[PDB]
């Protein structure tokens, strides 16, 4: 905490931030002291294409719910680590390239992660097992090759989840056993030539799968299940057009539809 009144400007060091702050405090300048009390009006904070490199203060703005930072220039997000009250965290088109391990550990009531559009390359194990109240997690457009064993076995309450436009070279076995409450899933635009057997088996409640834009690798037996899987739920796989498609998961190198191979 802020012990005594304190130029905002001081807390907040980036210029484009400490704006962010004066204007949700309508305060009349960034040079003008505040108190603990006022920063503790803060509820949310929408501050997204605003040129800010650093969230540095937000530490003291114990009592945000929803936040939004996309189209920023962040590359850190350590001072995060202490907003307890957070519900919505919308990261989108920065470019953090990794997640420090514990970073979220303290996030407990956020529902949404959107961290779509910048440069993880790699997750740490367990980075997301205290968010259990998450019910949407987006991933899409990062550069992950490769995701923890479990990484997603915490998130009972999840709905929707994006991996879309990473590398991803495989899932790991079981990653999604936990996922009963799962509606959508988006796979597309990855480099799996495969999926673990069963790895669908637990999503009772999907609706709706993208598996298009992967080199499945339909060397038999290898195929089985993913393409049993796809003639089981046809009605679920849908292309980008957003029509239903399963003939959209395709064997690289012939170019025939995965559900077309029976080993
Ligand atoms: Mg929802």
């Amino acid at each position: 905490t802020i012990t005594v009144s304190t130029p905002i400007k001081q807390i907040f060091p980036d210029d484009a931030f400490a704006e962010t702050i004066k204007a949700n405090l309508k305060k009349k300048s960034v040079t003008d002291a505040v108190t603990q009390n006022e920063l503790n009006s803060i509820d949310q904070i929408i501050a997204n294409n605003s040129d800010i490199k650093s969230v540095q203060g937000i530490q003291y703005l114990p009592n945000v719910r929803y936040l939004a930072l996309g189209g920023n220039k962040l590359h850190d997000i350590s001072a995060l680590k202490e907003l307890t009250n957070l519900t919505y965290l919308i990261l989108t088109g920065n470019q953090l390239q990794s997640l420090p391990n514990g970073v979220f550990d303290k996030l407990t009531n956020l529902k949404e992660l959107v961290l779509v559009e910048n440069q993880l390359q790699s997750l740490p194990d367990g980075v997301f097992d205290k968010l259990t109240n998450l019910t949407y997690l987006n991933l899409a457009h990062n550069q992950l090759q490769s995701l923890p064993k479990g990484v997603f076995d915490k998130l009972t309450n999840l709905t929707e989840l994006d991996l879309s436009y990473n590398q991803l070279q495989s899932l790991p076995e079981g990653v999604f056993d936990k996922l009963t409450q799962l509606k959508d899933l988006r796979l597309y635009q990855n480099q799996l030539k495969s999926v673990p057997d069963g790895v669908f088996d637990r999503l009772t409640s999907l609706q709706y799968i993208w598996l298009h834009d992967n080199p499945w690798d339909c060397t038999c037996p290898g195929i089985r299940y993913l393409s049993e899987w796809i003639n089981k739920h046809s009605g679920v796989v849908r292309n980008s057009a957003g029509s239903v498609a399963p003939d959209s998961a395709k064997c690289s190198g012939s170019g025939k539809p995965v559900r077309s191979i029976i080993c």
